[PDB]
């Protein structure tokens, strides 16, 4: 991913975009009952905390495009992966504007809370002003489509979330590249059925975990994995992606019956962006707020891992590559051990910064004891070991609970944390409930007891 140019939006007929300069995050009722070292990410260039140019820091994620074409390995990876997906019978039909808007089996309705992007975010129009769950009115959308078309600029927003102290001082705030509602609707129409197929088939055949339910899914994973596990995390995956990777992606779409709309993928690749008063163009890089981002990111990852394997271990049997990805996050396995550090090396030649899974200092052996996927661990239940607990560290949970965006969602927010936490064991969960109930707000919430959660879990399978 690399920025080709950037200049004043007025210089090209575009309005300056307004983005709140104030975080919605504020200390919560539990701010002092729990330990935490994260603060609301920098949202503006002014933020007193800064220690380097904001503007520069945020965009540095666009490290450049390391590769130019789709080499032999990438092509073989394309063939093999496209091969597996072929065994899914993925319906190649377009998705009717209705289902694409209010959802259907295997796909949720568009999210009404998130932006609507240009031009609507500059005309003042909002999402609830275009559709409604009970009506399922295509007409209003339809008109806007005919009126403004597709391929509309991406409105870039700085993401309002918690970040480490360093990532604050280095203005390393993450960006949300929101795509116009039109575009999103189009893409959901073109790739609607693909999305469903994936959401409904998390596993090693899609090599995707998107739309999965950790409480149930963690138990199917080990069965799917091969003997030896390997993993690593990417540094700025999305932005590092070169145009070649998008092509490989189209080659895959093409082979599975979507050669039809591979055009849409071009839009994610060669991007048109609006950030404040400035406008820029990006060659490569996956936009963060786009319909399919998650899935396409995962499909590309299936291609990447296959590529570095064919390139490094000639003769390797991909049919025994068992991997599951979720965007940049991946968990893989092979009958034989492989050198992650070595694969990481080939990664650079392909423009990817891969590192020891979980900020390790070095690439060590990956085991069921130390492997994590989605920040979660795998831990067999003491009473019925054949059931696996997805275990999120408490530190993460402690961090999230010390803050709040909307006081009216404290019930839902804490409840959620509880659904993650209890897997850390009953003793641990109770200490958590205890502290929560050590202040008025907590004591007022409706939280599930350990035994309630654990039983409900046992029956869920
Ligand atoms: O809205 C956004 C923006 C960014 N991202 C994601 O954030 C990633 C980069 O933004 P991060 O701040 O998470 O950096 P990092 O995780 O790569 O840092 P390290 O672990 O390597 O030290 C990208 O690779 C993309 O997956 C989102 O998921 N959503
Ligand atoms: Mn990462
Ligand atoms: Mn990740
Ligand atoms: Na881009």
């Amino acid at each position: 991913g690399e920025i080709q140019w950037m200049r004043p939006s007025k210089e090209v007929g575009y309005p300056i975009i307004n983005a709140p300069s104030k975080t919605k995050l504020e200390p919560s009722a539990f701010h002092y009952v729990f330990e935490g070292v994260k603060e609301p990410a920098v949202l503006t260039k002014n933020d007193p905390r800064l220690k380097t140019d904001f503007e520069e820091a945020i965009f540095s994620k666009y490290v450049g495009n390391k590769i130019t074409e789709v080499d032999e390995y990438m092509k073989e990876a394309v063939d093999h992966y496209a091969g597996q997906l072929m065994s899914l019978d993925i319906n190649t039909e377009q998705m009717c504007l209705e289902d694409a808007m209010y959802g259907t089996d295997g796909l949720e309705a568009l999210d009404l809370s998130t932006s609507a992007g240009y031009p609507y975010v500059a005309m003042g129009k909002k999402k609830r002003d275009i559709l409604n769950k009970q009506t399922r009115d295509t007409k209003e959308m339809q008109k806007l489509l005919d009126t403004y078309g597709i391929n509309l600029p991406l409105v870039t927003y700085v993401k309002d979330e918690l970040r480490s102290k360093t990532k604050v001082e280095q203005g390393k705030s993450r960006l949300i590249e929101a795509s116009s509602l039109n575009d999103s609707v189009a893409m959901r129409m073109a790739f609607g059925n693909l999305y469903a197929a994936f959401h409904k088939n998390p596993g090693v055949i899609t090599g995707s975990a998107v739309g999965c339910d950790p409480d149930l899914f963690w138990s199917k994973i080990p069965v799917l994995m091969e003997e030896k596990l390997f993993a690593f995390d990417y540094t700025g995956y999305d932005a590092s992606l070169s145009p070649a990777w998008f092509e490989a992606l189209k080659m895959v779409l093409e082979k599975i019956g979507f050669g039809d709309r591979v055009d849409y993928i071009d839009y994610l690749n060669h991007s048109h962006h609006l950030y404040k008063n400035k406008t820029y163009c990006v060659k490569g890089g996956m936009p963060s707020g786009c319909s399919g981002t998650s899935i396409f990111n995962s499909m590309i990852n299936n291609l990447i891992i296959r590529t570095l394997l064919l390139k490094t271990y000639k003769g390797i049997d991909l049919d025994h590559l068992k991997m599951i990805a979720y965007g940049d996050d991946v968990i893989a396995s092979y009958p034989h051990e492989v050198d992650a550090s070595l694969l990481a090396q080939s990664g650079k030649d392909y423009g990817l910064t891969m590192t020891p899974a979980d900020k390790s200092a070095t690439f060590e052996t990956v085991t069921w004891e130390n492997v994590t996927f989605l920040k979660r661990f795998f831990r067999a239940d003491e009473k019925y070991p054949f059931l696996i607990h997805p275990v999120m560290p408490m530190k993460e949970i402690h961090e999230s609970i010390r803050w709040t965006k909307d006081p009216r969602n404290t019930q839902d927010h804490v409840r959620s944390l509880c659904l993650l936490a209890w897997h850390n064991g009953e003793e641990e969960y109770n200490k958590f409930l205890a502290k929560i109930r050590s202040v008025p707000i907590g004591r007022a919430l409706d939280l599930p007891e350990y035994s309630t959660l654990y039983d409900r879990w046992l029956d869920s399978f």
